[PDB]
C-alpha cells in the first residue's frame, strides 16, 4: 500500500532524494543535472503526500512505474517491467567529459555557498559515470566527501588537508565501483546461483565460526540486496542493506568475533564496516573433510539428497578452513568437486571413481600460488609503472585488437595489484591478488562487450566467471594480428606533456607504448623497453628545454624515424 511512502518512511527524506537522484542518473547518464533535480524534487514532494495517506493519488504505482514515468518526461514505449529492462542500456563508458576537479578553494567556495547542491552534483557525476555503483555505498562516499569539505575548508592549510582526503576517496571509490560491477555482472549474466556460491565462499571465510545455516541465511539476504541494486531497485536495496546490517549486529555472537568493532556506528559507516570486516579466527581444531566428503558411504546419495546444499557447505567447509585461498580458487575447487560427482556415481562403482578429489585440487591450488609469487617478484624489482609497462606489452600482444584506452586502463589497474597485495605476507597474498585480478579482468570484459573487437576476449569473458583469470593468463601473442598501420603522430609528443604531469604523463607514454606494440607485435621486451626508455629521456630534457615547442618537434621525428627500425 504505496511503496513510495513505505520507502520514504524507512529511508527518510535525505537518503530518499539521494537514492532516486542516483537512480535517475544511472538511467539517463547523458541527461543534464538540474533536469534530474527537478524530476527528483517532484518525485519527493509526491511521496510526502503518499506517506500522509498511502491511499491518495497514484500513490499505489510501483517504484518502477513512478520512476520510469518520471524519466520519460527514448525506446519509454513499453510498459513495466520491460521498460525497466530496456537497464539494458546502461553505458559502462559513456563518453561524457572526463571528471575535472578544480583546486582546493574554488571548490571550497561553491561548497560553502550552496553546499548540498554541491553534494547532489557529486552524486550525479559519479552515478552517471558508474551506472552500477553500489548505491547505498555511494551515500557513504557522499558522507565522507562532505566531512572532508566541512573539516578542511576551515583548516589553516586547506590543500594540505583536503587533497590527501579527496584522493583516498577516489581510490576507494574506483575500487568500490569495480567491485560492484562484478557483483552485477555475475547476477545479470551468469545468474543467482553463480552469485550465491561466491557469497557462500566469501562469508564462510569471514565468519568461520558461523554454522552453515547462518551463512546461508546471510547469503540469501545479501543476494536479495544485490539483486535489487543491480536491477535498479535502489530504494529497496538501501532498505534491505540496512536491515541486513542490523540483523547482523543483533545476531553477533552467532557470526563473528569482530563486528562489535563497528556494530556501534551510524548506518552507512556500519554497513560499510561490515563487508570490510576481518575474518575472525576459525575454530581451534576442526576435522578433515575427506571423512565427510569422500570416505563416507553417505555422500553420493547426499549429493542426490541435497545437491546444492551439500555442495553448499562443502564450499562452506573448505572456505571456512582456507582464508589463504582466493574466492575464485575455492570456487574452482568446488565446481570441480561437482564435475567429479556428476559422472562418477553415474559409473558402476561410485567411490572408486572418486578418490581423486582432494589431490585433483593441488595443481589448481599450485598454479595461482606460482603466479602471484612470480608476478610479485617482477613487481618487487620493477616497481609500479615499470611493472605496469611489463603488463602493457604482455596484454597488448595478448589481445592486440582491443581499444588502446581500454588496454591502458586495464593494464595499469593490473599493475596496481602489485603494490596492493605483495606487501602482504604470502599467506594473505592469494585472495588479495586473484580476486583483485578477477575484478580488473571483468572491467575489461564489460568494456569489451560494448565495442567487441576480439573474440578471444569474448570467449574468456562469456565462457566462465571463475575461469576468467586462468583463461586470460593462458593466452599469448595473437599471431593472427596484422600490424597496425604506422602513423607518425601516434608519437610526436608536444610540450603540453610537461605541465600535464606525473600520472597523466605516464598515461601518455604508456599509450604510445601500446600502439608501438600494436605496430611491432613481434619485438623483444628488451627492445620495447629500449625505445620506451628513450621516450622517457626525450620527454625529460625536452621538458627542461626552452624549446618553443621546437625540441619536441625536431627531436621528435629524429626519434620517431630513428626509433622505428624495431
Amino acid at each position: 500500500k504505496s511503496e513510495v511512502a513505505h520507502r520514504f518512511k524507512d529511508l527518510g527524506e535525505e537518503n530518499f532524494k539521494a537514492l532516486v537522484l542516483i537512480a535517475f542518473a544511472q538511467y539517463l547518464q547523458q541527461c543534464p543535472f538540474e533536469d534530474h533535480v527537478k524530476l527528483v524534487n517532484e518525485v519527493t514532494e509526491f511521496a510526502k503526500t503518499c506517506v500522509a495517506d498511502e491511499s491518495a493519488e497514484n500513490c499505489d504505482k510501483s517504484l518502477h512505474t513512478l520512476f520510469g514515468d518520471k524519466l520519460c518526461t527514448a525506446d519509454c514505449a513499453k510498459q513495466e517491467p520491460q521498460r525497466n529492462e530496456c537497464l539494458q542500456h546502461k553505458d559502462d563508458n559513456p563518453n561524457l567529459p572526463r571528471l575535472v576537479r578544480p583546486e582546493v578553494d574554488v571548490m571550497c567556495t561553491a561548497f560553502h555557498d550552496n553546499e548540498e547542491t554541491f553534494l547532489k552534483k557529486y552524486l550525479y557525476e559519479i552515478a552517471r559515470r558508474h551506472p552500477y555503483f553500489y548505491a547505498p555505498e555511494l551515500l557513504f562516499f557522499a558522507k565522507r566527501y562532505k566531512a572532508a569539505f566541512t573539516e578542511c575548508c576551515q583548516a589553516a592549510d586547506k590543500a594540505a588537508c583536503l587533497l590527501p582526503k579527496l584522493d583516498e576517496l577516489r581510490d576507494e571509490g574506483k575500487a568500490s565501483s569495480a567491485k560492484q560491477r562484478l557483483k552485477c555482472a555475475s547476477l545479470q549474466k551468469f545468474g543467482e546461483r553463480a552469485f550465491k556460491a561466491w557469497a557462500v565462499a566469501r562469508l564462510s571465510q569471514r565468519f568461520p565460526k558461523a554454522e552453515f545455516a547462518e551463512v546461508s541465511k546471510l547469503v540469501t539476504d545479501l543476494t536479495k540486496v544485490h539483486t535489487e541494486c543491480c536491477h535498479g531497485d535502489l530504494l529497496e536495496c538501501a532498505d534491505d542493506r540496512a536491515d541486513l546490517a542490523k540483523y547482523i549486529c543483533e545476531n553477533q555472537d552467532s557470526i563473528s568475533s569482530k563486528l562489535k568493532e563497528c556494530c556501534e556506528k551510524p548506518l552507512l559507516e556500519k554497513s560499510h564496516c561490515i563487508a570490510e570486516v576481518e575474518n575472525d579466527e576459525m575454530p581451534a581444531d576442526l576435522p578433515s573433510l575427506a571423512a565427510d566428503f569422500v570416505e563416507s558411504k553417505d555422500v553420493c546419495k547426499n549429493y542426490a539428497e541435497a545437491k546444492d546444499v551439500f555442495l553448499g557447505m562443502f564450499l562452506y567447509e573448505y572456505a571456512r578452513r582456507h582464508p589463504d585461498y582466493s574466492v575464485v580458487l575455492l570456487l574452482r575447487l568446488a565446481k570441480t568437486y561437482e564435475t567429479t560427482l556428476e559422472k562418477c556415481c553415474a559409473a558402476a562403482d561410485p567411490h572408486e571413481c572418486y578418490a581423486k578429489v582432494f589431490d585433483e585440487f593441488k595443481p589448481l591450488v599450485e598454479e595461482p600460488q606460482n603466479l602471484i609469487k612470480q608476478n610479485c617478484e617482477l613487481f618487487e624489482q620493477l616497481g609500479e609503472y615499470k611493472f605496469q609497462n611489463a603488463l602493457l606489452v604482455r596484454y597488448t600482444k595478448k589481445v592486440p585488437q582491443v581499444s588502446t584506452p581500454t588496454l591502458v586502463e586495464v593494464s595499469r589497474n593490473l599493475g596496481k595489484v602489485g603494490s596492493k597485495c605483495c606487501k602482504h605476507p604470502e599467506a594473505k597474498r592469494m585472495p588479495c591478488a586473484e580476486d583483485y585480478l578477477s575484478v580488473v579482468l571483468n572491467q575489461l570484459c564489460v568494456l569489451h562487450e560494448k565495442t567487441p573487437v576480439s573474440d578471444r576476449v569474448t570467449k574468456c569473458c562469456t565462457e566462465s566467471l571463475v575461469n576468467r583469470r586462468p583463461c586470460f593468463s593462458a593466452l599469448e601473442v595473437d599471431e593472427t594480428y596484422v600490424p597496425k598501420e604506422f602513423n607518425a603522430e601516434t608519437f610526436t609528443f608536444h610540450a603540453d606533456i610537461c605541465t600535464l604531469s606525473e600520472k597523466e604523463r605516464q598515461i601518455k607514454k604508456q599509450t604510445a607504448l601500446v600502439e608501438l606494440v600494436k605496430h611491432k607485435p613481434k619485438a623483444t621486451k628488451e627492445q620495447l623497453k629500449a625505445v620506451m626508455d628513450d621516450f622517457a629521456a626525450f620527454v625529460e630534457k625536452c621538458c627542461k628545454a626552452d624549446d618553443k615547442e621546437t625540441c619536441f618537434a625536431e627531436e621528435g621525428k629524429k626519434l620517431v624515424a630513428a626509433s622505428q627500425a624495431a
